[PDB]
């Protein structure tokens, strides 16, 4: 989960490369008022059991990440969207 | 760009993690008659100086991937799909 953290004047924007991940496999939470938490685990591709694996580089697993926000976030204002393999978490300041 | 290479009884299937890449930035071709070429660019969101970066782990720029297909592969029947940051190329046998 390679991630970026940008602070525009309007909000804190986090990006996470989570290719091939479904929302039911990712989790965005807030702890102790100012700690953004991103975790998950890409599911096994329920693809043809018996296939021959010539080469496998894409090998993702479980993970958890945390960031200390500069200010307590208004959890009901935090937006999180998943698109084209990129998770985006916007935190309004 | 991380890629998997699996083989089904019907075709060789290639997967590529391309988070944050729109189908207009990816190119799928067959060079020299039997070389699969997956390339494109993961555009950097330069933005404005008003912004402030606290963390940067995600990569950007050009990517190039080449696999040598069989001298007898349905080169005219290769399909390419892009969904949830994952590219899939199906080369019929």
């Amino acid at each position: 989960a390679r991630m970026d953290w940008k602070e525009t004047p309007e909000a804190h924007v986090f990006k996470a490369d989570l290719p091939g991940v479904k929302k039911e496999e990712v989790k965005v939470e807030v702890e102790d008022g100012n700690v953004l938490v991103v975790s998950g685990e890409r599911t096994k591709e329920k693809e043809d059991k018996n296939d021959k694996w010539h080469r496998v580089e894409r090998s993702s697993g479980k993970f958890v990440r945390r960031f200390r926000l500069l200010e307590d976030a208004k959890v009901e204002e935090v937006k999180a969207g998943l698109e084209n393999g990129v998770l985006t978490v916007t935190v309004p300041k």
